[PDB]
């Protein structure tokens, strides 16, 4: 209970930027995505709303965490948390009060629990360039981010996994879609696209009486849970420093084991995950500027001036890694 105890205060942080997500998958026996998503559905009343049996709740984000890979430095049950957690903070900021429903929100926090799942710690064109099962099911588009959707789907149908099992036909029906939009969307591959798409939308923005975001339209919905989805995918740079370091080793773990393997095929090893040559501070100085920041500096005009603490941590911790390579 001791620990149980310090483990329900560290989730008392679950609506705020900076959770320490490490701690919390520590503190709750490695079940972070379990603990964090029903802290999550608890504290939004979904399990009423949804009538979501608990003990179904349970079952499924128990498998669904069990189908991320334990021995994954990065992607793994962890990142999922944090994924998720992130989301569940970017659906509470001012500037979109009352814009989702509750079935939107649903499938917004659904999407980012699931939308890593049973990764396998390599890139899509790692499994392309090795002639894998996945890229051969997938035809070589979006090979991961559709197998990640075909297994956190099929969970459901488990023993008492179906957490949807009280919905209505229409409601399953939209959520469906809604959660594939958003998990293709993870793909790098459509980021720039998503991005170009952002930027028209806060050029042409409009707001309501209460100031905030007006949306009339699926495609213009689904688009900013999309890229709020994407947002919290790309957000490790956006954390304090000592997150975001955390976050770095462990990509920067699995990018070397891919390497590994792309040496011993006797491959070109991939960028960024050659341990015997690459330069991690000015990697992640690269991908704040030419990725992260352009994205989250988009989000922040979009919900102006709702993400002003999150873009200043950004350029902090830019500043921070530029400031090492010197
Ligand atoms: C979805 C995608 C961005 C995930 C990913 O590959 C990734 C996540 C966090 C990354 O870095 C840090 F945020 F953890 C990251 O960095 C690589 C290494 C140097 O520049 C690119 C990459
Ligand atoms: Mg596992
Ligand atoms: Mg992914
Ligand atoms: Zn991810």
């Amino acid at each position: 209970t001791e620990q149980e105890d310090v483990l329900a205060k560290e989730l008392e942080d679950v609506n705020k930027w900076g959770l320490h997500v490490f701690r919390i998958a520590e503190l709750s026996g490695n079940r972070p995505l379990t603990v964090i998503m029903h802290t999550i559905f608890q504290e939004r009343d979904l399990l009423k709303t949804f009538k979501i049996p608990v003990d179904t709740l349970i079952t499924y984000l128990m498998t669904l965490e069990d189908h991320y890979h334990a021995d994954v430095a990065y992607h793994n049950n962890i990142h999922a948390a944090d994924v998720v957690q992130s989301t569940h903070v970017l659906l509470s900021t001012p500037a979109l009060e009352a814009v989702f429903t509750d079935l939107e929100i649903l499938a917004a926090i659904f999407a980012s629990a699931i939308h890593d799942v049973d990764h396998p710690g390599v890139s899509n064109q790692f499994l392309i360039n090795t002639n894998s099962e996945l890229a051969l099911m997938y035809n070589d588009s979006s090979v991961l981010e559709n197998h990640h959707l075909a297994v956190g789907f099929k969970l459901l149908q488990e023993e008492n996994c179906d957490i949807f099992q009280n919905l209505t036909k229409k409601q399953r029906q939209s959520l469906r879609k809604m959660v594939i939009d958003i998990v293709l969307a993870t793909d790098m591959s459509k980021h720039m696209n998503l991005l170009a798409d952002l930027k028209t939308m806060v050029e042409t923005k409009k707001v309501t009486s209460s100031g905030v975001l007006l949306l009339d339209n699926y495609s213009d919905r689904i688009q900013v849970l999309q890229n709020m989805v994407h947002c919290a995918d790309l957000s490790n740079p956006t954390k304090p420093l000592q997150l975001y370091r955390q976050w770095t080793d462990r990509i920067m773990e699995e990018f070397f084991r891919q390497g590994d393997r792309e040496r011993e095929r006797g491959m070109e090893i991939s960028p960024m995950c050659d341990k015997h040559n690459a330069s991690v501070e000015k990697s992640q100085v690269g991908f704040i500027d030419y990725i992260v920041h352009p994205l989250w500096e988009t989000w922040a005009d979009l919900v102006h001036p709702d993400a002003q603490d999150i873009l200043d941590t950004l350029e902090d911790n830019r500043e921070w890694y530029q400031s090492t390579i010197p």
